[PDB]
């Protein structure tokens, strides 16, 4: 109990659920900007050539 008192955690089970997922689809949610992204430069860079 004193480890737990020292990671300063609260890790409610409720709250661990609901920030993995949240924290899960803004992972998802990057990846996918970052490939539009991607593909708007691809597209520039055609246009370009």
């Amino acid at each position: 109990l004193q480890e737990m008192k020292d990671i300063g955690v609260q890790a409610d089970a409720n709250a661990e659920m609901r920030a993995r997922e949240r924290r899960d689809r803004l992972h998802e949610a990057l990846s996918v900007n970052r490939s539009r992204v991607n593909q708007l430069e691809k597209q520039i860079a055609f246009c370009e050539a």
